[PDB]
């Protein structure tokens, strides 16, 4: 079975054996964590374009980069969104156990730019749990956010 814990970090400074990117499909690196993604690791993203609703790996600079590229929710009706955002956590997870990947920092997809300018904290993290349950990674959640951390720790406990 997985194991989930949350961290209030910059994801850069993760230490699990693979990070997830909240990535966008051209593969170009703009704000929010991609930036930090893009700094600690830069050949990462060399041929990452992917799209919307999929994940694509790649192993570089020391570390597994999984590049899941969220729904855009200004871009999107909000069941869409919720299909894509549903998908590309399930191609995430797809990739954790083909890979046999122990350990993953994850952080919340379509929760910033792509967020549609709405809180989609639990959104975002109750499709990560449905999506990493299938896998027996341990799972670090990276957040900026206090009271993210603190909603986080809750749904945590809750299971
Ligand atoms: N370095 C970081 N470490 C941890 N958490 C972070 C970091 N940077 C941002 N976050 C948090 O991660 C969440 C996801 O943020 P975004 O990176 O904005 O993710 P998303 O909404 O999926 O949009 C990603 C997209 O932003 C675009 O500029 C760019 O093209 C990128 O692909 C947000 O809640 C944000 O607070």
């Amino acid at each position: 079975a997985p194991s989930y814990r949350v961290r209030r970090a910059d994801i850069s400074g993760h230490g699990e054996e693979a990070v997830v990117n909240a990535a966008n499909a051209k593969g170009t690196v703009s704000d929010g964590v991609c930036r930090a993604v893009a700094k600690k690791w830069p050949s990462s993203f060399k041929g990452a374009a992917t799209p919307v609703g999929t994940a694509k790996m790649i192993r570089a600079d020391g570390m597994t980069v999984i590049h899941a590229v969220g729904p855009n929710f200004s871009t999107v009706t909000e069941a869409e969104g919720d299909r894509e955002l549903a998908a590309a956590y399930r191609a995430v997870a797809s990739i954790i156990s083909t890979n046999n990947i122990k350990s993953v920092a994850v952080p919340l997809l379509s929760t910033g730019t792509f967020s549609g300018g709405k809180d989609r904290v639990m959104q975002s993290l109750n499709h990560l749990f449905t999506a990493l349950d299938a896998t027996d990674a341990d799972v670090v959640i990276y957040c900026r956010d206090k009271n993210w951390e603190k909603k986080i720790q809750e749904a945590i406990d809750r299971r």
